[PDB]
């Protein structure tokens, strides 16, 4: 079909665009598509981009709006005072602002559709909402309408909403068209996505991405794939990997790096009202905050998660229990079994569950997945689905079986309810991943596991020594290993802090010289320096030029291969802001070879200051270009919980951040 209407070149400067004449009489039918290319670098707080209206006196409430917030969400309104009907449908976190200096071109397409009584709203080839109603109101059946305007909303003869931006193209039809037909839309996009909704993960929501770059030049990402919304463990959520062989253009169909199958992989659409948006799935096993490093030695990559079991997360987690019993010089997996209200048995050599008042081996077995075993046989347990069909959420047996995993509710043999760190490697640079294996304790035995600092590992130039930076309270937790992962020891440093979340990624500055990067609760990037290729650790220091905000956001960290401005360089990636999780920038800091000191002397500004940015992953392209992968939105804020595909990748180039 063809658009009844299309314009473009439209400035909004704070003064509405009346285009009723050549609109109105056009309208058709009960169905309608709004397609709008525009742009919005510096919004008003909240501006109407266009209006269907009732204009005259007595009818203020009934009128049709697209609306945004500088804030980056997009909405609708749809009200009509005499059908009895306000609607308002908005996603937060939807729209591009800025994108290496110039305005976004942003392509929107909202699709009113009489037949399946849905509202669908699509920004940049994302879908965004889509809300199906019990009493459909189309747009130009709404009671006395006679305005159609740009940049505001027509309400008794007044503008609201007054928009500054560009609408530089919109048509409308009298039809909504397919999804199949949205596809079709040519886009303008400043960003790809990796992982997104739909995908072989089946995961409709991603967090905490990673990026790095191996030696063949192939880029490969990790992620939380995370089923029940985003909130972290206690949930379902695997870990997912994908990588690029030509530099960040192409993106592989992700695989799994680690995952349970307690719980089925459900694609949900998790509620977002002020009700339900707390839902949390509690009775699952889960994986969260991964990170990777490549290994010289071996070739292998290696990438490590936390392990949580069934219905565990850091807030519940056993503080004060590692869940291992050291037995002369060697750490054995504690579990209990069902009916003991105590630990009473071990997992020794060769998976042997040992019963440890008695002495004696049992007749179960651990395989090399950590299932249960009896008698060389394996148990099974009845996999669980999740659905909000009740008004609830509700978590229930769906008929399927699963082996039965130590980390699972229903197993015969659980493991200690505390967090856990584990480790898979792949031989073929991220095609398939080993089973994982639990890293031993570090901590002893009344010490619940470290948590991973999301991101990369850190290989050490001049020789085979991988580093992994893990936190817990008081200090950071460098696991190290000079055998290509087979073995393992701590190296700790106090930091002078009380149960912070201290994320931290490392540079090699130059060889054997490390300096670790990391969130505080100061409001300020920490820092600390090891010239001992990770042995020992100074004292903490404070980027002074950087606002993080009281909780603090994780921050990545690269070490660029050139020279810039003659000098090296170090790149870190973080919101830049001391309210919330936006303002995202890479800031370039040039290397004072005389004290190892850092001169932070470019900014870029990923987008808008008010457009969201938490976590977030960088790496070197091999072709030199910065590749940057991160969430899109703010990760903190209790309004914008749940949000499909904003984790999002971008491709700049130096002269960019320059
Ligand atoms: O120097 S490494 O530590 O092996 C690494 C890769 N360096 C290449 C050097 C050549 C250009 C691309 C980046 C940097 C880290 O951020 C990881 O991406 C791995």
């Amino acid at each position: 079909i063809s658009p009844i209407f299309q314009g473009g070149s439209y400035q909004l400067n704070n003064k509405s665009i009346d285009i009723s004449s050549l609109l109105l009489d056009k309208l058709s039918g009960e169905s309608q598509t709004v397609v709008m290319k525009f742009k919005a670098d510096k919004p008003n707080s909240l501006q109407a981009l266009f209006g269907l209206s009732n204009s005259k006196a007595g009818f203020k409430n009934n009128y049709f709006s697209i609306f945004m917030r500088d804030s980056g969400e997009i909405g609708v309104e749809i009200r009509d005072a005499q059908k009895g009907i306000n609607y308002l449908f908005s996603r937060p976190a939807s729209l591009w602002g800025k994108h290496k200096g110039q305005a976004v071109e942003n392509t929107l397409v909202f699709v009113s559709d009489s037949k399946d009584k849905t509202y669908t709203m699509y920004v940049n080839g994302i879908e965004v909402f889509s809300e199906t109603v019990d009493t459909f109101l189309p747009i130009s059946n709404i009671n006395g309408i006679d305005k159609a305007t740009l940049g505001a909303v027509n309400r008794e003869g007044k503008e609201h909403y007054l928009a500054k931006g560009s609408i530089d193209e919109i048509s409308l039809f009298n039809k909504a068209i397919s999804d199949q037909e949205v596809s079709t839309i040519p886009l303008s996009n400043p960003f790809q996505l990796i992982f997104q909704s739909g995908d072989s993960t089946q995961a409709n929501y991603f967090r905490i991405p990673t990026l790095y770059t191996l030696s063949s030049g192939r880029v490969l990402s990790s992620i939380d794939a995370r089923y029940g919304g985003t909130h972290d463990s206690k949930s379902k959520i695997n870990i997912a990997t994908s990588y690029s062989d030509d530099n960040g253009k192409t993106w592989s169909e992700p695989i799994f790096a680690m995952k349970f199958n307690d719980y089925e992989e459900q694609l949900v659409y998790w509620p977002r009202d002020n009700k339900l948006k707390n839902s949390q799935i509690s009775g699952s096993a889960s994986f969260i905050d991964s990170s990777i490093v490549e290994d010289k030695k071996s070739g292998k990559t290696i990438l490590l998660a936390d392990v949580m079991p069934a219905g565990i997360g850091n807030n519940n987690a056993n503080k004060a229990d590692s869940g291992f019993k050291e037995i002369n010089g060697h750490y054995y997996l504690k579990l209990k079994k069902n009916g003991d209200n105590d630990f009473r048995y071990t997992v020794r050599e060769n998976g042997v569950v040992y019963n440890e008042t008695t002495n004696k081996p049992t007749n179960y077995t651990i395989n090399d997945k950590y299932e249960v075993l009896e008698g060389g046989k394996s148990l099974t347990v009845e996999q669980y689905s999740v659905d909000f069909d009740s008004g609830s959420l509700r978590e229930r047996h769906n008929g399927k079986q699963v082996p039965m995993n130590v980390f699972y509710k229903d197993s015969l043999f659980k493991v200690t309810p505390t967090n856990y760190i584990a480790m898979t490697t792949s031989q073929n640079r991220g095609e398939s991943w080993e089973q994982f294996k639990l890293l031993p304790p570090f901590l002893g035995e009344k010490h619940n596991g470290t948590y991973l600092c999301p991101g990369q590992g850190l290989a050490l130039k001049s020789s085979n020594r991988l580093i992994f930076a893990t936190y817990t309270s008081g200090e950071l937790t460098y696991l190290i290993s000079d055998d290509s992962g087979q073995t393992w020891k701590k190296s700790s440093a106090s930091i002078p802090f009380k149960n912070a979340t201290a994320e931290a990624q490392m540079v090699e500055l130059r060889d054997g010289v490390i300096r670790t990067f990391f969130r505080t609760t100061t409001g300020k990037i920490a820092y600390m320096t090891s010239r001992d290729s990770g042995e020992t650790w100074s004292k903490v220091s404070y980027i002074d030029g950087i606002q993080q905000t009281s909780y603090g956001t994780q921050v990545s960290a690269i070490k660029y291969s050139q020279l810039i401005d003659g000098k090296e360089a170090v790149i870190l990636s973080t919101p830049n802001s001391r309210s919330g999780r936006k303002g995202g920038q890479l800031v370039v800091g040039l290397v004072n070879k005389e004290d190892d000191s850092i001169d932070w002397k470019y900014h870029y500004g990923i987008d808008l200051p008010s457009y969201g940015y938490a976590y977030s992953a960088i790496t070197e392209l091999p072709n030199h270009h910065i590749g940057v992968l991160f969430e899109k939105y703010d990760s903190w804020s209790r309004n914008e919980l749940h949000l499909s595909n904003v984790v999002q990748y971008i491709d700049l180039e130096i002269n960019d951040l320059t």
